[PDB]
């Protein structure tokens, strides 16, 4: 699981990636800063069980539009980078994308 | 000023924008669910005080990554519409951009 056969390459970051565009959920949790279990962010926050096989077999899968509700409900510092993330992206976007 | 001769086509909005690329404060506001004055809401949030001449004479101007920081730091149904525009935009930048 550490040569995933498909990548998400957002910045440096490499997401392993779902044919159907699911994220790999323990690589979520590291870029989130997360280090409860999975079993109880799912609970906690209102997000589907899920699994695909990311080339090791069926694991934990999160969606984009959910890693981004994540971001956004956590205050750790690594959801924090994303969140900034998120903004620059708006700042972008209302400059011409440029 | 209803015929701003600069404007930022955002999507169905648009705003009025100086030479330099710094927002219509004013319209701001009515985008941010504002109705305090523009005072207010320099001193509240830790704005500068900038003016620009958007072709009516100098007005009130505020620069896009403060329009966004204070998109965020409001709770207007407005700014939600706004800040929820930047986690799409997140969304779309990982999945491609498409």
């Amino acid at each position: 699981m550490k040569n995933a056969p498909l990548t998400l390459n957002f910045g440096s970051v490499r997401l392993p990636v779902s044919a159907d565009g699911l994220l790999h959920a323990p690589t979520a949790q590291q870029q989130l800063g997360l280090t409860q279990s999975w079993e109880a962010a799912l609970v906690e926050h209102g997000l589907p069980e899920t699994y695909r096989d990311f080339g090791a077999g069926p694991e934990a899968a999160v969606s984009v539009p959910d890693f981004v509700a994540l971001a956004f409900a956590l205050d750790t510092p690594e959801a924090r980078r994303w969140q900034k993330r998120a903004r620059e992206l708006l700042a972008r976007a209302m400059q011409g994308d440029v």
